[PDB]
C-alpha cells in the first residue's frame, strides 16, 4: 500500500534509503536527484510519504513543500523533510511551512520505516475516511428516498395522495379495538362527490381527476390531528376516520369539509345548468360494545347516513348514532 | 466516533513540572483538552477512561519499565490504536529505535516548545480521529448498501421474473422484444417469436389440482428454456398457460426448427391426462412469426400479433402442433 518518493541531491542517502526498504515487501521505492522534476515525479507515482531533502543546489526543501502543497494531487501527501546540520531553528520552521515530520538523515532502518508506514497509513484513512463519508451520504440519501416511493406506492392512492382503501381500513380496524378498551368515541365520515359520474363523461377524465384531486385537497385540511385519517376509498369516494371524536365534533368537520368543497366552485351541469361541484356526507359515531360489534357496524351506519344524506338532496350532512 | 477537531491528549510523566509546563501550552488552544497522569500504574485505565486522541508517554519512570508500559498499551484494546509521542530525558539514541519498535509513533526530546508540540499533537490526533471516522463510515455503508441490494432483489423479481418457472415474466420479455426489434431495424437483421400455450390445461389443473399443474408447468417451462441456448436467445412466462421465446438472427427456417424442438421434448415429458381423450399426455400448440423490421409505422407489436395468429390457427388444426404465419 506504501509508495516512498525520496527527494534528495546525494546519490547516496538516496541508496541508504533504498538498501533499508528492500527487505520490506509492501512498500515501494523511488528515488529522485533532480528537484526540477520532484513536483513532477509526485504528480505520476503517487506516493503516500514524501522524504524531502531541505538543502539541495538550486532550491530549498521548503520552496519544494510549497509546491508539493498547491495541487490537489499531492497537497495532502504527508511530507518527512530530512536535514543535515540539526538546526532547531529551521525545524521550527519547517513544522510553520506544514512539514509533516523532520528527521536528521537517515536514523536506524527500524525508526526509518515506522515512520514510513505510519504516515502512510494516516494518509490513507483520511483519504478513504473522505471517501466513506461521501459514498455513506450518497446511500443513505437513495436509500431513504427508495423507502418514501415505496411506503407511498404501498399505502397511498396514486391520484389524490389520500391514503388507499386497504391502508384505511387497517387503521379503521386498530381504531376500532382501541376505542373498545378505552371505551370512546370513534367517528367515522364517508364523502361521495355528487353527480360525478355525469361531470366524467362530460369534461373527461383530466378534468374528472383533476376535480377529485381539489375535493381531495379539501378533505386533508378537514382534519390535522396525528391520528386523524382521509382515504380515497376509490373513484369519487373518499372516507375520513376521527378517532376520540364525537357525533357532534364529527359533524362539524362533515359540514366543513362539505363547504371548502363548494367555495371551490368547480363548474358543472347536473345539478341544473349554473350550479358547481358539491359532496354528500354520511357520519356515524360509536362507542365500541362487546360482543359481535366489528368496525365493519360503523361503516354500515356511515353508509346508510351517506344514502340519507343524498336521498335527500344532495350536498348535505347526514348523521347516525344508533 | 469521536467529532472532528475533538483532542484529548493524555501526558504520563512522573515529574509534574513537566507536566505543568504542557499544561499550559495546551491551555492557549481549547480546540484541545488536557489530562495529566504521574503513576503509570493507572496510566491505561486513565487512557481506557477519558479515552485520549493521543498520548505523550514518559519513557523513564521511576518503578516501571517504560519499553514494557507502551506494549501495555497495544495490549488494551481501547488504547491499541492511539499514537503514543515518547518524551526523552537529556534524549539517549538507543532507546530511540526500541520504543519504535515497542510501538511508539513518534520521538520528543522532552518538551520542544509549544509550535512544534501542537503540530504532533494534532497531526497524530486528526490522524486517529480518521482511523475511527472511517471505520465508522465503513460499517455504516455496508449496513446501507446492504438494505438497498435486499430491496433491490425483491424489486426485480417482482418485476422480470416469473416466481414459479423461474422465467422472464411479461413486462420483462416484451421489454426485451422491443429492444431487439429496434436493434434489428438498425441491423437489418431477421428477428423470430415463438408462442407456445400449453394444450388443455385448464382441463388438466382441475383435474388434477394445482399442485400437479404447477408441477406440468415447471416440466414444460424447463423444456422451453432447453430449446434456446444462445446468449441472446429469452424465454419467458407469458400467461397462466402461455409462454413466449424471442430468437434474434434467427430465421423461419431456425424458427420453426427451434418450434420443433418444444413440441417434440415436451410431448416426449409424457405427463398423463385424460385430454383430449384417456391416455394423453401434454401437448404444446406453438406459432411462429419472423420479421425483418422495416421502416414506417410497424412495431414490434406487429411480430408479436403474427405469432399469435399462427397460434390461433394451430390450436384450432388440432393442436401439438406449429403454426406458421402466412406471408400475403
Ligand atoms: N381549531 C382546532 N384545531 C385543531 C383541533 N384538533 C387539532 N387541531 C390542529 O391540529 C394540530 C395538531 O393536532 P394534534 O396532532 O392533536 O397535536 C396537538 C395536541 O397533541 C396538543 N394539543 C393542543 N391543544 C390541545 C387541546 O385542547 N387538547 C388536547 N388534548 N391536546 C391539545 O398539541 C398538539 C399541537 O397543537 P396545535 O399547535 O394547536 O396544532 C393543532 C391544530 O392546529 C381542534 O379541535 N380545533
Ligand atoms: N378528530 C378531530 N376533531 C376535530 C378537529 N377539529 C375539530 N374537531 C372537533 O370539533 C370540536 C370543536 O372543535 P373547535 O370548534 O375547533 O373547538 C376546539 C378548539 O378550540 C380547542 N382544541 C382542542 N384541541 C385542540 C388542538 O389540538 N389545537 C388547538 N389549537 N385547539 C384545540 O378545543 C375545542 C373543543 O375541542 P374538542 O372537545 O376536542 O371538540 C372538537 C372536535 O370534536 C380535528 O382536526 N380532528
Ligand atoms: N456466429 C457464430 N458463433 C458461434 C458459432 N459457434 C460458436 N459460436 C460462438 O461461441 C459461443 C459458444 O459456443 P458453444 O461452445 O458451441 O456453445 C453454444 C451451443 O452449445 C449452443 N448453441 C447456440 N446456437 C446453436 C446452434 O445453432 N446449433 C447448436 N447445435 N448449438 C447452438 O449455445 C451455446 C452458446 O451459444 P452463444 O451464447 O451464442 O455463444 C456462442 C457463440 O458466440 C457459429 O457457428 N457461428
Ligand atoms: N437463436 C437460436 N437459433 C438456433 C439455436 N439452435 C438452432 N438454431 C437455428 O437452427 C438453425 C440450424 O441449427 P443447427 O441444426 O444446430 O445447425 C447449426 C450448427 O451446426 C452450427 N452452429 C451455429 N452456431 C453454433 C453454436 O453456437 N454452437 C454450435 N455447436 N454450433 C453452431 O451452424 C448451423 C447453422 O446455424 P444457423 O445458420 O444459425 O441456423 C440455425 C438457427 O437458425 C439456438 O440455440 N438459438
Ligand atoms: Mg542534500
Ligand atoms: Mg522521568
Amino acid at each position: 500500500a506504501v509508495m516512498v518518493l525520496l527527494v534528495d541531491d546525494q546519490a547516496m542517502i538516496g541508496e541508504a534509503v533504498r538498501r533499508s526498504l528492500a527487505s520490506e515487501a509492501g512498500i515501494d521505492f523511488h528515488f529522485c536527484s533532480d528537484p526540477q522534476q520532484a513536483v513532477a515525479v509526485a504528480n505520476q507515482i503517487k506516493p503516500t510519504v514524501i522524504l524531502q531533502d531541505l538543502v539541495m543546489p538550486g532550491v530549498d526543501g521548503l520552496t519544494l513543500l510549497a509546491a508539493y502543497r498547491g495541487n490537489p494531487a499531492t497537497r495532502d501527501i504527508p511530507i518527512i523533510v530530512l536535514s543535515t546540520k540539526e538546526e532547531p531553528t529551521v525545524k521550527s520552521a519547517a513544522f510553520a511551512a506544514g512539514a509533516n515530520d523532520y528527521l536528521v538523515k537517515l536514523p536506524d532502518a527500524i525508526e526509518l520505516v515506522a515512520r514510513i508506514r505510519y504516515h502512510s497509513r494516516s494518509y490513507i484513512a483520511l483519504q478513504q475516511r473522505d471517501e466513506a463519508y461521501r459514498a455513506l451520504r450518497e446511500s443513505q440519501q437513495q436509500l431513504l428516498e427508495t423507502n418514501l416511493v415505496l411506503q407511498r406506492l404501498m399505502n397511498s392512492d396514486g391520484l389524490t395522495g389520500l391514503s388507499n382503501r386497504r391502508h384505511f381500513d387497517e387503521y379503521l380496524e386498530m381504531e376500532w379495538r382501541r376505542s373498545l378498551r378505552e371505551q370512546s368515541q370513534l367517528s367515522l365520515l364517508m364523502i361521495d362527490v355528487d353527480y360525478f359520474k355525469s361531470y366524467n363523461d362530460t369534461f373527461g377524465h383530466v378534468a374528472g381527476d383533476e376535480a377529485l384531486r381539489q375535493v381531495a385537497g379539501a378533505i386533508r385540511e378537514g382534519c390535522s390531528r396525528s391520528s386523524d385519517l382521509a382515504a380515497r376509498y376509490g373513484g369519487e369516494e373518499f372516507a375520513m376516520v376521527l378517532p376520540g371524536t364525537s357525533p357532534g365534533g364529527a359533524r362539524l368537520l362533515a359540514e366543513k369539509v362539505r363547504r371548502t368543497v363548494e367555495s371551490l366552485q368547480i363548474s358543472h351541469d347536473q345539478p341544473r345548468p349554473g350550479s358547481h361541484l358539491t359532496v354528500s356526507i354520511g357520519v356515524s359515531t360509536l362507542v365500541p360494545g362487546g360482543g359481535g360489534q366489528t368496525f365493519r357496524v360503523l361503516i354500515e351506519m356511515a353508509d346508510q347516513a351517506l344514502y340519507q344524506a343524498k336521498n335527500n338532496g344532495r350536498n348535505q350532512v347526514g348523521l347516525m348514532e344508533q
